[PDB]
């Protein structure tokens, strides 16, 4: 009945997220800011019935914790969801740890006592998360002794998962095993922080492999180590909390709760601590890595997108062309930018009209030739995505070397699933006389390949 546009206005995008773009809005009458989560109903499935979701949502927003995001409305028209809540401006928690200088088992057991603690509460009102992972933990503020919030809580129980791969890096590394047989339960919550806090304290997934499918393969099997240089200087308490949090059966699994009273979160949220220097290094290029598969898979998507919307509002502009002189009126180029979201679905930075005439607006002042107007609207829709990757691969290249090895091709590629054969087919036509490495403009055109140009 009410209106999510009536009351909020876009004002910044937020990035995406688990099933949809997220979008910095503001109540038009108290300035209240919030994160929206748009859900599109024609990409998004719907694993349970409106009432069921409608239920969810109305004991959700009753919920109050300090490690858990906070939700203060849902709205649904014919076409989308919006989930409101409150913002958090810290970011990513990785993005974070890879900043300082220094790093513990003390910051570890602090980073973990507080997402156990958010689980243990969720858990506690019969809430399941499923797909906790590094993206879904965000700090509350830029201050170092920020409250560390988890995200998307009780989501996965009512919409279905992607499929894509840019929707799905860094998933397989948590997922707990039961989930990918059927029969799961508030466990897999335990499973998932235990591969977070190995990662944590190591610098290096517990279940890894070249690409997604390796991945699940160790996942579905179970088996890790502490075979590693860097787990000597790790204490036996949390190898002992690990491997109760990564116990195979779920009913043999220690509780969320049960975790918190560990003797390692007792010890270490209260005698030498080192500084897991190997463990951050590997967090940095872990980080590095899959933000540039992400980067990749995005930059590919949007310049797909890109040429279906450029080909879209040529053929509407070229039908409103009354005399064919190739030109339009603002009015014209607003009805037929409003005509490309009205077949191609609203996008989440174009919440209602008055958002639609400011990007006209924003375009025509860099440019009428409606064919201009088509090339700088395009542009301004891949701008994020191409600097993204550019700044993704810059991070990646961590020695300023300007190129990336084939070895880290095969690695960058294999968290983004692009077949082995498929990828250096690409790189034998961009560059005939290629000696083992790319620069960022060979990377790029190799993308560009790999996405029908
Ligand atoms: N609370 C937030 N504050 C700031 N940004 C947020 C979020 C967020 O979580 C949301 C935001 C709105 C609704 C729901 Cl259900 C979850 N998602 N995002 C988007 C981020 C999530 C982490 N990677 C970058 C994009
Ligand atoms: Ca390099």
């Amino acid at each position: 009945t009410a209106i999510f546009s009536d009351r909020y206005k876009g004002q910044r995008v937020l990035g995406k997220g688990s099933f949809g773009e997220v979008i910095l809005c503001k109540d038009k009458i108290t300035g209240q800011e919030c994160a929206v989560k748009v859900i599109s109903k024609r990409q998004v499935k719907q694993k349970t019935d409106k009432e069921s979701l409608l239920r969810e949502v109305q004991l959700l927003k009753q919920l109050d914790h300090p490690n858990i995001m906070k939700l203060y409305e849902f709205f649904e028209d014919k076409g989308y969801f919006y989930l409101v809540g409150e913002v958090y401006t810290g970011g990513e928690l990785f993005d974070e740890i890879i900043s300082r200088k220094r790093f513990s088992e003390v910051d570890a057991a602090r980073i973990i006592r507080q997402v156990l603690s958010g689980i243990t509460y969720m858990h506690k009102n019969k809430i399941v998360h499923r797909d906790l992972k590094p993206e879904n933990l965000l700090l509350e503020s830029k201050s170092k002794d920020a409250n560390i919030r988890i995200i998307d809580f009780g989501l996965s129980t009512h919409f279905e998962a992607s499929k894509k791969m840019k929707d799905k890096i860094g998933t397989a590394y948590y997922i707990a095993p039961e989930v990918l047989h059927g029969t799961y339960d508030e466990k897999c919550d335990v499973w998932s922080t235990g591969v977070i806090l190995y990662i944590l304290l190591s610098g290096c997934p517990p279940f890894n492999g070249a690409n997604e499918y390796d991945i699940l393969k160790k996942v579905e099997k179970g088996k890790y180590t502490f075979e590693l240089p860097q787990w000597k200087k790790v204490s036996e308490s949390a190898k002992d909390l690990i491997r109760k949090m990564l116990t195979y059966v779920p009913s043999m699994r220690i509780s969320a709760r049960d975790a918190l009273d560990h003797e390692w979160i007792q010890t270490y949220t209260k005698v030498d601590v080192p500084s897991l220097d190997n463990a951050i290094l590997n967090i940095r290029q872990f980080q590095g890595t899959q933000k540039l598969a992400q980067a990749a898979l995005l930059y590919m998507g949007s310049k797909l997108t890109s040429q279906d919307e450029t080909k879209e509002l040529t053929a509407i502009f070229h039908k409103m062309d009354k005399n064919g002189d190739g030109q339009l009126d603002r009015a014209e180029l607003i009805e037929g930018y409003k005509e490309l979201m009205r077949m191609k679905g609203q996008d989440a930075s174009m919440l209602d009209a008055s958002a639609v005439e400011h990007e006209v607006d924003q375009v025509l002042d860099a440019v009428i030739e409606y064919s201009e107007f088509v090339t700088v609207a395009m542009d301004r829709k891949t701008l994020l995505s191409r600097e993204r990757l550019e700044r993704a691969f810059r991070m990646f290249d961590s020695d300023n070397s300007g190129k990336i090895s084939s070895t880290e091709l095969a690695t960058i590629f294999g968290v983004s699933d692009v077949d082995s054969e498929t990828w250096k087919s690409v790189l034998s036509e961009v560059d005939k006389n290629n000696d083992g490495e790319v620069d960022f403009d060979e990377f790029q055109q190799m993308l560009l390949k790999l996405c029908g140009n």
